């Protein structure tokens, strides 16, 4: 019976308005898009950690004798129609994509 | 000095042509896109595992006494302009997003 070191959760989001852009800034995500000559809504598949606790580690199954650990949300980058001044831009926004375990060795 | 259980690698790809779609099928990814009234190329941020070996685990730092492990590439889903019959479709394709460690307990 298989499973991963950090438990994650994934959801589709379609009510997105605010996002952080590729170099750290906040931007506004528009509701709809016009690609080719069709109108589409903007969707996003996000994965967060369940237990990001940075003291009672959410990492399962570690050599805790030699190793410290926690669960962390990593990010990918997708393009989205945002708002630049006030005509739109196609820009890369950062989104939660996964939950990985991070280590450091003990003194 | 911090690091993660599985070593990953991330690259930008802009020469994508073939992809696997949301329910397992192959599709063709077009080179360019027309969003709003502007022409853009399609980009993708991909992350794979470095050591997906499923015998000498690439997972660092495990209670190997009680636990088996390997590194695996997980996937997210982004929309892209593909080719449906032969006018285009805005569809969700699967892309490598991250490298997580998977466990199973020992007999
Ligand atoms: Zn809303
Ligand atoms: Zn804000
Ligand atoms: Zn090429
Ligand atoms: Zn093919």
């Amino acid at each position: 019976g298989e499973f991963s070191v950090c438990d994650s959760v994934s959801v589709w989001v379609g009510d997105k308005t605010t996002a952080t852009d590729i170099k750290g800034k906040e931007v506004m995500v528009l509701g709809e898009v016009n690609i080719n000559n069709s109108v589409f809504k903007q969707y996003f598949f996000e994965t967060k950690c369940r237990d990001p606790n940075p003291v009672d580690s959410g990492c399962r199954g570690i050599d805790s004798k030699h190793w410290n650990s926690y669960c962390t949300t990593t990010h990918t980058f997708v393009k989205a129609l945002t708002m630049d001044g006030k005509q739109a831009a196609w820009r890369f926004i950062r989104i939660d994509t996964a939950c990985v375990c991070v280590l450091s060795r003990k003194t």
